[PDB]
């Protein structure tokens, strides 16, 4: 008899997550459908035609980008938690040990390559030219500094070529589901992560849905806040 909501999820952290929320609404009598997606385009696209009312995956950059692209109508109803993104490597266990030439590889999809690229630019590697803005790429890399070699690879795919480059800028969730801490194993970390805080979508008009309103209390409540302060004593995801 509940009335069913969609809400499609990427992976891990997000899956635990919104199993945390499925039950709490469930008190309210919503049904949390968890909807198991592979990429990033389909997601969206997903809330877009109208298949699912929400998903909980990206970050408003990411969130942008994707509305400019395809014609997109996404709006964000609420930061829920940070990810940070960090430099991981499989031998070297310092920023300063990677040699000219090092390989470093980095997500593909153009708000997370920007992201990467000004973490490495943090780190000291290489000088990113002035106007790049938010969806930045390598073309848009004016100097580099420590001769550095920028693969591009679909995110999910950069912990199976971890083992096979110099370095990697991993996206939390993809590193968490490989083993891999920032806290514990980063050897830098970008320099504004809560920019990057992941948020609850839906479609533009849909924001104050009673049910989307419920979710998004539930993924912000104490319970979950608690979850991860817990599970992540390395700030790894933390409430946002
Ligand atoms: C699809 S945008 C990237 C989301 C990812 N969980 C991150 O915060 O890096």
């Amino acid at each position: 008899k509940d009335e069913t909501v969609g809400v499609g999820v990427l992976s891990e952290p997000h899956a635990r997550l919104l199993e945390i929320a499925k039950e709490e609404v469930k008190k309210q009598h919503i049904e949390l459908r968890i909807v198991e997606f592979t990429n990033y385009v389909a997601l969206n696209e997903a809330v877009m035609r109208g298949d699912i009312l929400m998903n909980f995956f990206q970050h408003v950059p990411h969130m942008q980008q994707f509305n400019q692209e395809h014609n997109g109508d996404l709006v964000s109803v609420g930061n829920v938690h940070v990810e940070p993104l960090a430099l991981y490597s499989r031998t070297y266990r310092h920023v300063s040990d990677f040699p000219a030439g090092a390989v470093i590889a980095i997500p593909n999809d153009s708000s997370n390559e920007a992201r990467a690229l000004r973490l490495l630019e943090a780190a000291g590697f290489i000088r990113m030219r002035a106007g790049s803005g938010l969806f930045a790429t390598v073309e848009d890399v004016q100097q580099n500094v420590r001769n550095v070699v920028l693969q591009e690879v679909e995110s999910a795919l950069l912990p199976r070529v971890f083992d096979q480059v110099d370095g990697a800028v991993i996206n939390g969730n993809y590193a968490i589901m490989a083993g891999l801490s920032a806290r514990r194993d980063g050897l830098a970390v970008e320099p504004d992560a809560s920019a990057y805080a992941n948020v609850l979508v839906v479609k533009r008009g849909n924001e104050a849905d009673a049910r989307v309103q419920a979710v998004l209390r539930a993924l912000c409540g104490g319970r979950v806040r608690t979850y991860l302060k817990e599970r992540y004593k390395g700030g790894e995801v933390a409430p946002a």
